[PDB]
């Protein structure tokens, strides 16, 4: 008998890839000289190997979180939801805004899938639990839930979030931003959450800050005692310049 999940299995060469990304990150960032990439890999593998892939906890990732500290300035955070490429293109142009992918852990795990099995050290290259179809507490989803919660908790001053105005649901309360990040912004550190609704499609222009999902985000943020601000980015290329 072999247990089979609905999701794709661990990315081929996952151990080598994580180790190589750790080494590349330390070679490009001077503030990472004290980081031992072999220890980072051992902490990462230790979070999920030998464990049932549907019973992973935020606590399983604590050793990895201790090795992969966050150093980005809290007043320069850009969150985003379903507009990844434009958000990262904007940060490369501003050079004074950072996303979760700018951190060691965000950079290590991006676009990778991984899981193990109970009692053995074997990484499952055949299949991994799908968050929706199999189980929410899988190694990948738990990792992103933990790292995005820490990223949001650290934020301060004005936090910006880029949203895709051409989507049917502009703010989706089920996304990582909607279900994790918004709920961990601290009012004693964060004065305002400012949404930038990008009009990056050919849709008929309209004030998208009036969309029902934006009113829902405003309500969530207001109940946390944080100010909400929303801006329409009617001309994204002009906003970049
Ligand atoms: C309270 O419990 C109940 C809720 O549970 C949480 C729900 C979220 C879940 N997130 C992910 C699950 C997981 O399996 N994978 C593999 C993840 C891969 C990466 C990240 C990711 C990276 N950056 N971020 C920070 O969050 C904001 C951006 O995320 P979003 O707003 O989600 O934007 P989206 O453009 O839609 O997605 C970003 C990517 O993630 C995938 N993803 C998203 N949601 C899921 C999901 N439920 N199941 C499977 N995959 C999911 C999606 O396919 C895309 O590749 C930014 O501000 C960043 O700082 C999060 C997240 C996930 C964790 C569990």
């Amino acid at each position: 008998w072999r247990q089979q999940w609905s999701g794709p299995g661990t990315t081929k060469r996952f151990p080598e890839t994580v180790l190589a990304r750790c080494v590349k990150y330390t070679e490009i960032h001077p503030e990472m000289r004290h980081v031992d990439c072999q220890s980072v890999w051992d902490a990462f593998k230790g979070a999920f190997i030998s464990k049932h892939p549907c019973d992973i906890t935020e606590e399983d990732y604590q050793p990895l979180m201790k090795l992969g500290t966050q150093t980005v300035p809290c007043n320069k955070i850009l969150l985003w939801s379903r507009i990844k490429d434009l958000a990262h293109q904007f940060t490369q142009v501003q050079r004074d805004m950072f996303t979760l992918e700018d951190t060691l852990l965000g950079y290590l795990a991006d676009d990778l899938t991984w899981c193990g099995e109970f009692a053995t050290s074997k990484i499952n290259y055949q299949s991994c639990p799908d968050w929706r179809k199999d189980c929410s507490n899988n190694p990948v989803s738990v990792f992103w839930k933990t790292v995005s919660r820490r990223f949001a908790e650290a934020a301060c001053d004005v936090v910006h979030v880029m949203l895709d105005g051409s989507r049917s649901k502009i703010f989706d309360k089920d996304s990582t931003f909607g279900s994790v990040e918004v709920h961990n912004l601290q009012p004693e550190k964060v004065q305002t959450l400012e949404a930038w609704v990008i009009h990056g499609g050919r849709e008929d222009s309209r004030d998208l800050c009036q969309d029902p999902t934006i009113k829902e985000l405003e309500s969530i943020i207001s109940k946390r005692n944080i100010q909400f601000s929303c801006k329409n980015i009617y001309r994204p290329d002009k906003f970049l310049q």
